[PDB]
């Protein structure tokens, strides 16, 4: 394979070092291919100001109702993604071939229904709620609200962690960070949703967001990702508009891999990968498949720790 490298089982690090910045940091030069050494606390010494930094914050935030398709028997799951105007949502559905042009769902004792007021590219379901009173509160209010055993019995029950290198992010290096002038900017990823179109990922950027990142390419700052996969959701969306970000959301299967041409991020931080998972080629796409490749001989060299929770790798 031309993916493939030694790489000692002992050099991948059981468990973090997670004590603090200490995590090593390869530094490889995109296109040179030189790749000096360091440490994560000197980090913010290689951001300008004008640069930001795209984060991919997490949020155990898709709430869901449970609700029954009002005129017909039953059964509908909604996944709140984002509230549009007024009480309009954007929302992801189980059984969505239920869902349809506007149809009706209730939700307990019917305090609260919506109606489908149009369906999503991504599957998803824009929906409106009808209700009295305080919608934050009526929320609240089922909130402690048992499901009917109507629904109950069409279940199974009642009513992870975040990985991404993301991490070697102390609350403080994110103040230098600002303080200095790069400014942080953050992306929205959600995993196990893929049951409501398979297992992929569904991402959302927001119009403040994108806004932010395009001033950052137009007054020529640089974007960096840090996320061993928020890359791919960049990517994915700069590659619909043509190097240019929107605010959207939807399904990320881009499989980026050596020929792919980066319109995204000028550079990315994650960690260094197995000799020939699918992540390798990645990051093999972003500095050359050699470059990489001879780094990760020297970090293996250097004895640097590798994968999940060893040391960080920069571009």
């Amino acid at each position: 394979d031309l993916f493939d490298f030694e790489l000692p089982e002992r050099l991948i690090a059981q468990v973090p070092l997670e004590q603090r910045d200490a995590s090593r940091l390869m530094v490889l030069d995109k296109h040179t291919g030189e790749l000096t050494d360091s440490s994560f606390k000197h980090i913010i010494s290689f951001f300008n100001e004008g640069d930001c930094l795209v984060l991919n914050n997490t949020r155990v935030l898709p709430a869901r109702l449970f609700g029954t398709k009002e005129d017909t028997g039953a059964k509908v799951e909604l996944l709140l993604l984002k509230q549009e105007t007024g009480d309009k949502w954007e929302t992801l559905a189980k059984p969505a071939k239920r869902v349809k042009k506007g149809t009706v769902v209730t939700f307990g004792d019917g305090r609260l229904k919506a109606i489908c007021t149009e369906e999503l590219e991504h599957g998803g379901r824009k929906m409106e709620f009808q209700y009295d009173g305080i919608f934050y509160e009526v929320l609240e209010s089922l909130g402690e609200m048992p499901l009917p055993p109507y629904i109950k019995e069409q279940l199974d029950d009642k009513e992870a962690a975040a990985p991404t290198a993301g991490l070697h992010f102390t609350e403080e290096i994110l103040q230098q960070l600002k303080d200095k002038g790069v400014q942080i900017e953050f992306i929205t990823l959600h995993v196990g949703l893929g049951t409501f179109r398979m297992h992929a990922e569904f991402y959302q950027m927001s119009e403040e967001t994108a806004a932010a990142l395009n001033k950052v390419r137009e007054n020529g700052g640089r974007i960096i990702s840090v996320g061993t996969t928020s890359t791919r959701t960049l990517e994915t969306i700069a590659g619909e508009h043509d190097g240019q970000f929107k605010a959207s959301s939807g399904w990320t299967s881009i499989f980026i891999y050596p020929g792919y041409e980066f319109k995204a991020i000028d550079g990315m931080i994650t960690n260094f990968h197995l000799p020939k998972s699918s992540l390798i080629m990645l990051v093999s796409a972003l500095a050359g498949r050699e470059n990489i490749l001879r780094a990760y001989n020297h970090a293996v060299e250097e004895e640097y720790r590798f994968f999940s929770f060893g040391d960080a790798m920069l571009i």
